[PDB]
């Protein structure tokens, strides 16, 4: 352990933290999602609570290091505290998240760093016709609530949400899920923006 | 990433943070509403939950910078918290407001800065006859909590709310979204709001 | 801004902070209500929950300035962290109060420091009869939980509770509401007990 | 002010905190409990919430000094982040407690300490029978949460607890309420067993 | 006081905080399970809420002390905060587990540590058939969010979950409930948490 702390004196303990990206010095996000269960339905609100792991990945050059310099470690974990963190938030939701895991990130020796908070959110969606064969279709945009796309480029490594660890006995069967990078653009401003659209067609079990 | 560090160490390392504007040296608060949700009505204790972002936006001297000295940055983003941010508030609201998104603020070189909180606010109002063709209309208004119009002036640079966001499925639909700015007076120096008017009926 | 900075540093950065009032320097404490809405009423349990703001006044020595020596700044905002508050507290609530508005105190050149918390407040109050014509009469006493009578003085200005501030179309509406200081049973404790007899609209 | 700030420096600047007691040095905290209000009973969960005062008192060398050198201060208000606490605790709550009351204590010259934390807590009792003339009994232990009764001795000053501020308009009338030392159970383990007999009013 | 108020100085303010296990100094975490009480279930949502507490054990040299140079204190305790703890997770939980007790630990001058939060905890299960005579079964993994099996193993001291503390007068009686370890394929590490419950 003692190669570790110096490891961590090294990287968080010398320089300012990460001021985050900029136009110059942009940055990737990779985003995926498994979705464990959709908890709850409210159709007097229309809203929809879901369950599920975030994964976060991205690299930063200040996060790099020699394993040879430091007792051959390749990676470690560390509070998310310690380290900048993306801005991922959900556009659509009806209630501050609630953070189901510990704050904790994986940061590997070329600099990648993996976060995969799980999460409860509550969204808008008309559950109408749930109780049906074909389902209900509602779906959220994530992305940065202050980068653009020149600062924070989103991806994800596929356009299928996870689903091998979803509750067999929800209430709702998943019908379809998937998460898609989307472009946009705003008259106003030349800088694209960037989100994944999470879309689920569900009904109930 | 060297030049941005450097700009926010001397721009929030070097001297005291902005106090907060004072009768001499006032402050121009611009607020302006996008309404995306009405989530819920209660009729039996006269509350309605709306979701929203408001956007606020002021300028302060001291955070100015030249570009030219600092890699040619022009903006940047920071959290809420390294910098003075406006107490505004609903004046009628019935819990504490829920925070939806990341309190991160952007800041422009010529001391600008644009916040963008989003939120659930549960406020008063009476949804009798929501359930109408003609609904129902609320209202909350919006202003500072402590400082005065002589310390905070605030504006809109438009009474229509923004509702090209707003959930086309909601329970409630909306007939009209105003935001107007008020001056009141009380029992000496003028107290500004904006105030918030939302008409709206079962979809 | 740069009088109002080294005034604050003066203040806040050049000295130890304010350790509350003793026997030797007491300090009084005034206090007064605005109801702006009885929101709810629980008869399964006998809790009510209001939304006020409670001012508070009190005034420090330690906060006193010269305008003259700070640009003529006569008064100031500042988080009520920077600064010791009074610890007023309900002694009926069923549950921790809810903040509604920013913490932020407004001190004058006087030392005197105005601060307006507004709450919101479940306590315990028995709503039978609220449906009828005569309403219903709850209580609820407020003062220092630690400091009795020689620290903390208590008083109100007046013991008419503020209602022009009343929300208007509220399911209950006010009889009466008053704010009147008592003195309870070591030493005297102070507070001020909320008497607020109400009916269903 | 000035003295109060020397005393508070010299107690709590110079060095580290109480780290709380051993099996060489045990301490003794005593408990009593004034009961306000049985708020809620939920007969299809079987918990049932409580809001009380929860009185602890405790004495430290390292607390005490001589009034003589400090103005005569005999007693100071602090809070409850300046000092340890001991870790008193419910057993079989079903929810985090609640705490209604300003977390700050009373330090007197004797080094003893004073902390009333008012409590909302939920816990495990079934309430079948509260609606019969008979009523209905239910008990939750409080003790140390990590201390063993080497480290930590309990004890009450009485075992009847305070209903002198029960509330009289709760749903529920108290027909008893007793708060009773025991031991169990290389150590052994101390708790005060707080039994409260009631039924609807 | 002292002595111990030495140990903690000497112990915590020195060098830096234990910076968690890795793959050559990996970690051994114990759990066990006390269940209290069966508190709650959703049908509507499938949701059952317990109450219990977790006993954590687990060794780090960084906290060893010879006791003949601290007054013979052979143990103390000490705020959580104080200390390394083990992100022992529920895998199926569907809100914020609710802490009901103190956060603090037990130091031993061999190292070893016990750290024992009393939680309720809400977690996916289909209640379906609890008001029957068979009751009805669900489960939840605890284990480690971040840490494989290479950094962190789990282990338990039996299988059968502690139920002498089990509420007398819970809406639900306990007809089992044991506590497995569990690997999958680094290998990953956890313990199943079942339970078979019925209506009293």
């Amino acid at each position: 352990q003692a190669n570790l702390m110096r490891l961590k004196s090294d990287l968080f303990n010398r320089s300012p933290m990460y001021p985050g990206p900029t136009k110059d010095d942009p940055l990737t996000v990779t985003l995926g999602f498994t979705l464990q269960d959709i908890v709850k339905v409210d159709s007097s609100t229309n809203e929809v609570d879901l369950v599920y792991y975030e994964q976060q990945r991205w690299k930063l050059n200040s996060l790099m290091w020699d394993p040879n310099e430091y007792g051959n470690i390749t990676d470690f974990r560390t509070s998310a505290a310690d380290i900048w963190t993306p801005d991922i938030t959900a556009y659509s939701s009806t209630r501050p998240v609630q953070v189901l895991s510990p704050q904790i990130a994986v940061v590997t020796h070329d600099g990648s760093v993996m976060f995969i908070p799980a999460q409860r959110l509550s969204f808008m969606c008309d559950p109408t016709g749930v109780d049906s064969e074909e389902g209900v279709t509602c779906a959220v945009k994530f992305g940065s609530w202050v980068y653009s796309g020149f600062e924070i480029d989103l991806k994800t490594d596929t356009d299928q949400v996870d689903l091998s660890s979803y509750y067999a006995s929800s209430k709702y069967e998943i019908l379809s899920a998937t998460q898609t990078r989307q472009v946009q653009h705003y008259s106003c401003c030349p800088e694209p923006y960037i989100d994944v659209n999470l879309v689920v067609k569900f009904r109930e079990r």
